[PDB]
């Protein structure tokens, strides 16, 4: 609908063949978020969809505050394809400001709890929000327009700063919607509008625009392959504003089953165990520094964690012998997860032997997913080659939200995203990641990022840079189309500029 505008303000959509390929092959569905949540309150109504503390909602009473809170935000103003800033830690209240904005169809851009207030502000301008939504887990941290004093130049155009203090029960969490009267809310928004933007994971974060449609599909698969059903209880320890929180399998593939989600404002082990152990937990989806801090836990013999099926690990390096010891310790199906917040997620499966899951990041979620493997040159490699991965599918982004000078360059030609990751596809097409394709340089004690070096050397007439580091020292291998190179970048950080120098193929 409003996809029109939309591009004019940054947005890269699929390409029109790619799109009605995904239509017609079953992916993209005609739910909004919000219109899901209405069909699982039709379904789930009286089912506990969140515990937190002795707060919970059932699917029934998240639809309703949701449209209370939906009804609020248009009282004060906010409108349909307004984007507003997200920021919150692991709270109850967190799932009805989400839901609330998608009930007039506003859109959330999810920052991790942790931004401070120079990320906040870039992320404010570059998205050009309305809104910043500050939930809190205690009174005594930094609300919204707390924040917004810190910028370094004011952001007229961010007009609601609002706070939520999460406090024992709901109703005292959100007095504001006491005097409002509950709506009948109508969103204009398609499936295949923009729902919201991620950021992705070096310096300032990039924006990510996914739409309903390609967002449900990604966790409809996920929902599949983590074996999520109705009876699933799954602990949330890993922030809710993180994507593999959210969708993989995440939150609201539970809420997509009518499962149980407990929600931890804290990881620490004792804590996680003890609500395993009172609610009977099934799946928790971990990062392997969790998983070494839980395997290590002296308390780990004080907890019955029987009820523990399956546990997803991803966002970082495992190492196949700490995968190893969480199937040992644990007792559970280790699930590998390899995704990224602009699309591809690949998960081992269920059915995959313990080797499978200790050895590898399993298969990609759509069999529309496209995994490429490039060697230095772009060309694609074959199985068990390592090289860069790049990726295409039906949920994967085809350009960072308003940000047109990084796409040109993170994204091939044939519009191929390039993760950054290094890997390979081996026999059974399961994928492995064996790290970076441009690790930072510690050249005499400072750490510098490539990518930083190479935007600059592209501005110089460069066609392709690729700076590396040898000896410490920086390198910068140039393909046309020294003392000038530095000159130049002299002339736009001096701890930064190459060291050494121009071939024409390896870019
Ligand atoms: N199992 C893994 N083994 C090694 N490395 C991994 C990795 N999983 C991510 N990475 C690295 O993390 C980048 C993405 O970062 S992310 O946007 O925060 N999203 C996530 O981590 C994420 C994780 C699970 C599900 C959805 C997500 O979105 C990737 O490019 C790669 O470099």
């Amino acid at each position: 609908m409003f996809i029109e505008q939309d591009i004019q303000l940054g947005y890269v959509p699929f390409p029109k063949s790619r799109a009605q390929q995904y239509r017609d092959e079953g992916c993209w569905k005609s739910q909004t978020h919000f219109q899901l949540l209405a069909s699982l309150k039709d379904r789930f109504a009286q089912r506990v969809a969140v515990i937190q503390d002795d707060k919970q909602l059932t699917y029934q009473q998240l639809y309703d505050y949701a449209i209370h809170y939906g009804t609020y935000l248009k009282q004060q103003g906010i409108r349909e394809t307004d984007f507003v800033l997200l920021q919150s830690p692991n709270v109850i209240e967190v799932f009805i400001v989400i839901f609330g904005l998608y009930a007039i169809g506003a859109r959330p851009v999810f920052c991790l709890h942790g931004h401070g207030s120079y990320e906040i502000e870039n992320i404010a301008r570059q998205s050009r929000a309305v809104g910043f939504l500050k939930l809190c887990g205690s009174a005594n941290e930094s609300t919204a327009t707390d924040v917004c004093e810190e910028f370094s130049k004011p952001n007229f155009k961010l007009w609601f700063r609002e706070s939520i203090v999460s406090r024992s029960s709901i109703e005292a969490s959100l007095p504001q919607l006491q005097g409002v009267a509950p709506a009948n809310l109508r969103a204009q928004s398609e499936s295949e509008d923009i729902a919201f933007l991620q950021l992705s994971g070096t310096g300032l974060p990039k924006l990510i625009p996914r739409t309903h449609a390609d967002y449900i599909y990604s966790i409809e698969k996920s929902v599949d392959v983590a074996g999520l059903t109705q009876d699933t209880k799954q602990l949330v320890v890993l922030p809710v504003m993180h994507n593999f929180c959210m969708s993989s399998p995440g939150f609201l593939g539970v809420f997509y089953v009518g499962g149980t989600v407990v929600l931890s404002q804290l990881t620490h082990p004792r804590v996680c165990f003890e609500l395993i152990e009172k609610y009977q937990i099934q799946q928790v989806s971990l990062v392997p520094a969790i998983a070494t801090l839980w395997l290590n836990a002296e308390s780990l013999k004080d907890y019955d964690l029987s009820s523990l099926q399956v546990v997803q690990v991803g966002g970082a390096k495992l190492l196949p012998s700490l995968a190893e010891q969480i199937i040992d310790t644990l007792q559970v199906k280790l699930q590998q997860v390899y995704g990224m917040a602009e699309g591809l997620v690949n998960f081992t499966h269920l059915d995959d032997s313990d080797q499978i899951t200790i050895q590898t990041q399993g298969k990609k979620l759509s069999h529309l997913d496209e995994i490429r493997i490039a060697d230095q040159d772009g060309n694609a490699l074959p199985i068990n080659a390592i090289g860069h991965i790049q990726t295409r599918g039906p949920y994967t982004i085809n350009g960072y939200y308003n940000l047109p000078e990084i796409n040109q360059r993170a994204f091939t030609q044939d519009g191929f995203y390039k993760t950054g990751d290094i890997g390979y596809l081996d026999e059974n097409l399961n994928i492995v990641v064996t790290g970076r394709e441009k690790e930072q340089i510690n050249r005499s004690g400072e750490k510098i990022t490539p990518s930083e070096i190479e935007e600059f050397i592209l501005q110089y007439s460069v066609k392709d840079v690729c700076v590396i580091g040898v000896s410490e020292r920086i390198k910068a291998i140039i393909i046309p189309k020294l003392k000038n190179i530095r000159k130049f970048l002299i002339s736009k950080a001096h701890f930064k500029i190459p060291d050494e120098i121009v071939v024409a193929d390896f870019k």
